[PDB]
């Protein structure tokens, strides 16, 4: 569903987001497509920021750090299950996460 990209920076960020989504192995039992979710999250970030510079990388990094948060597994699970859509997650504030 997310558009493809041929931008190497965007591709790496999609892969990094997919990897963060694998935290704790929850994605397997849930049956989530972690690569597709990663692409949808990245797409929403790129659509809002519209470049791959500092603000873009910061946003990607903050989504990743929260997905990897051992203290907040329900955040990741909500994204994996689709309770939180990827475009919402892309723009969620730290407070909201
Ligand atoms: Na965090
Ligand atoms: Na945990």
């Amino acid at each position: 569903r997310a558009p493809s990209t041929s931008d190497s920076v965007r591709l790496k960020c999609r892969e990094m987001l997919a990897a963060a989504l694998r935290t704790g192995d929850d994605y397997i039992a849930i049956g989530a497509d972690e690569e597709e979710l990663g692409s949808q999250i990245e797409e929403a970030i790129y659509q809002e920021i519209r470049n791959t510079d500092m603000k873009y990388k910061n946003r990607v990094r903050s989504r990743i750090s929260n997905l990897k948060d051992a203290k907040n597994p329900n955040l990741r699970k909500n994204v994996l299950c689709g309770n939180i859509p990827p475009d919402l997650f892309a723009r969620m504030t730290a407070e909201e996460m």
